[PDB]
């Protein structure tokens, strides 16, 4: 496994790297930044991400930062035919939106509440992030965030689900979402384990 | 049939769109969506992207937004033998990290500032050098490779506005040199770019 991973054992893109890479079976070895001792803030750190945020991959020297692109390229690179990411461009197409959907919006609107602040505004935006995800889940009528089985568009949004879980936050209206997520922990438990040793860190 | 898309004349997500579909040579009609009378945020527009922003692209029926997974389904989809958007595992890493990049950073710490405050000034800064680090380390002429791809087109629009405002980013001599080559090797591409800046200096 001279894959290697940077990481940190709270965070949402480092838990969703890690399940992609052991849904695919890609071994890899795990280093975890010492963010109280701000460790990814050195230069050492910025040879590989001049960005200075976690997760960044080195894959042989070469050194990938942003945890969509490291989603996106574990499966390129190790498993082209895999259907954790598909091919057909439209199916692409969807699992690329809800990437995009989860870093620009969803994670986004959800973690700046489930964080540090709480005001009405923002408890309004997290309904208006599960109001948006569960009005996608109703048009596609799938199981899964971007088709009816898992892609790894669905690791980043469980794990933005995943802190509202860790603030006791009920989310239970959202009748798809709920169904999903929970479906998740039922059909995958080695993958929510996971989530779930970083959730009771965040509790 | 014709590609639609629903875009704002002024918007860096909407130009980037528009120039990849004009450098693919991909038809569409274009709606310019009237920012002002709120039309994007009517139930009529929200059938087409529950998140209420532009662009949006409707393929045939098949609705999409986020402009950087409309830049990657129009290559994958149309083009997909196109350097635009190389299929080599490593390569099309480079293109889809700068496009997260844009995305998560770059364009998200310039517009704050050139739509002003001693930190987000310190932003932009912080912003042009980390591109001007890749930009070194790469040693390539455009964002992701030595030829033109779609990583370039959110980072030419996010640089676009600082032009806009006349903020000077010269000392930043490889992005320097990257925006205004790309304006004399894609003068129509550019011309995209340029209509909204006279807007926004507007």
């Amino acid at each position: 496994m001279v894959l290697k991973l940077y990481a940190v054992s709270d965070g949402p893109p480092s838990l969703s790297v890690r399940q992609a890479l052991v849904a695919l079976e890609v071994p890899f070895e795990l280093i975890n930044v010492d963010f109280g001792a701000g460790e990814h803030m050195t230069s050492d750190y910025a040879l590989m991400n001049p960005q200075k945020e976690i997760p960044v991959l080195d894959d042989e020297g070469f050194y990938l930062s942003e945890s969509n692109a490291i989603l996106q390229y574990i499966c390129d690179k190790y498993r082209p035919g895999s259907p954790l990411y598909p091919q057909d461009p439209k199916s692409r197409a969807i699992v690329n939106h809800r990437l995009c959907f989860n870093l620009s919006s969803y994670y986004a609107n959800i973690s700046a509440y489930t964080m540090a602040e709480r005001t009405p505004l923002g408890l309004k935006k997290v309904h208006i992030s599960l109001d948006v995800l569960e009005t996608y889940l109703t048009r596609t009528n799938t199981s899964y965030a971007a088709a009816n089985h898992l892609t790894i568009a669905d690791f980043p949004l469980i794990n933005s689900t995943m802190t509202l879980e860790a603030i006791d936050f009920d989310f239970s209206k959202y009748t798809k979402i709920h169904k999903w997520y929970n479906d998740f922990k039922v059909k995958y438990p080695d993958l929510w384990k996971i989530s779930e040793s970083a959730m009771k860190e965040i509790q």
